[PDB]
């Protein structure tokens, strides 16, 4: 699948492949970076780049439809998500999938949550540590869009005026001013972009 | 890369089309419908132009049929719903979150219909206040598909030690499919509406 990023390595025509980055070299330096803002007393054990073309095509015709809609190109931020280890695998291959998320961590609707820092993500409930300790985490592309205060049963995000209920929010957050996390609703309105596989 | 047979929309972005009875596009719907609901009559047929939703689902479809390596992928099914559900539909397709449970429930996703018959019920095409009822005709990425069961929440992978390589869709019974059940977004494309009375 097209418009494939210049920074991948070539795929010898698969559609898909999990890169190990090289430490040291700027792209590794520049994940791990965003990690330790938040989250320096962890050790990481490998970055990898995540190189699913089909998922990636998806993702960047929505960027696509919502930088026109929403007339501006300030429509994607980077993210956080923590797993557990048995999700990985899904989580590579097809994305996020709302209809996965847990159960008790739907406070501000039904859809795939996103933490700002990553620190957040890596509380044990969301990346929890495996069998031999191992902590994951995914550095997403996320389509936040226009945004607006989510609420617990949202299936949706709320209209923009009540009365045209189709001209939807993009996302909703815990908090408009100062967002600590972000909720999507939709399937390929995020890039998983890179895997941290990390302990305590 | 909208089909040349829309109408120009002046680069907007959705349209309704309403379809003119002489037409063999407005015929063949009609007797797809009335060969399992020839009591009912049809009020109007109308095209759904909707760009985003064309590009996302001939996206979803290029690459299922790279996929499967063939292109028997696609199959042109029935949905009745709700008058009240029509707005939302036409601007952003069937949400597997907002989906009724089926009466014989093959998982938790979307369902259409082989029959028109099926998706007349009232249960379904709920009639409105005027007597209304609505359906749509929908291209739907059938692709691989195995017999669902009520727990799925995504079809169930052909493999059990390759978890994540899934079957396409579901369905009642794979010798004789009637219904057929989807568990992603643009995976079907509402590609008409039938308005129709008893
Ligand atoms: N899986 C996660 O990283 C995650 C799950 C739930 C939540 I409420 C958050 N969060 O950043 O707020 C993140």
């Amino acid at each position: 699948t097209c418009n494939l990023p210049e920074h991948w390595t070539d795929m010898n025509h698969q559609l898909f492949c999990m890169v190990q980055l090289e430490p040291g070299q700027s792209e590794y330096n520049t994940i791990k970076d965003k990690f330790t803002r938040t989250c320096s007393s962890y050790a990481i054990e490998k970055i990898e780049r995540i190189q699913n073309a089909f998922l990636w095509q998806s993702y960047q015709v929505k960027k696509r439809q919502m930088d026109i809609k929403n007339d501006h190109k300030n429509n994607e931020r980077l993210l956080f998500h923590g797993t557990d280890a048995d999700s990985v695998p899904y989580v590579n291959q097809h994305g996020f999938n709302r209809s996965c998320a847990g159960k008790n961590a739907v406070s501000y609707g039904k859809g795939t949550y996103f933490a700002v820092d990553a620190s957040y993500s890596a509380k044990d409930t969301y990346s929890k540590p495996d069998s031999n300790g191992r902590k994951h985490m995914y550095v997403v592309r996320v389509l936040t869009g226009v945004f607006t205060k989510g609420r617990a049963g949202l299936v949706t995000p709320p209209p923009k005026n009540p009365h045209n209920p189709t001209d939807l929010f993009d996302s909703v957050t815990n908090n408009t001013r100062s967002p600590k996390l972000f909720v999507v609703f939709f399937d390929n309105q995020a890039y998983p972009e890179y895997l941290i596989t990390f302990t305590a």
